[PDB]
């Protein structure tokens, strides 16, 4: 293959491979470094989306998880 | 390639392709309907990871609907 990797495999703010990717009450994918930035700021609103958190979710990793997993067993490449 | 469509696609309980994917707020994945069902049936835990419910969110989909998105584009046929 040696080819791009999809965009799904790395965040937007990143703009390079994630290394512990999870997901926000919102539903988006941020990095966990980067999420505790915007908890340190004291932020409680999505930038990304432009919305209020009016709520919190346990929803840490998934089938985003596994997808990666998947297509890292293909590349043969090690994951993050 | 892409013989066989990936169990993450598919829902982890009926094992078949889903049109209404929603994520709790344990971020597993469920079918719609059947969440319906077991709303119904007066249940507001996680089986899966075993753990009670007691806020709700807004995570329908995200990432995973993109990546079925370039999934099915790769084999040329509509969404599920």
């Amino acid at each position: 293959g040696a080819m791009i990797i999809p965009d799904e495999f790395r965040c937007p703010i990143s703009l390079e491979l994630m290394q512990d990717p999870v997901i926000v009450s919102s539903g988006q994918t941020y990095e966990r470094s980067c999420i505790q930035k915007w908890l340190d700021s004291g932020h409680k609103t999505c930038p990304k989306t432009q919305q209020p958190l009016s709520h919190t979710s346990l929803t840490p990793n998934f089938v985003l998880k596994s997808l990666i997993s998947q297509w890292c067993e293909a590349n043969g490449i090690e994951l993050p």
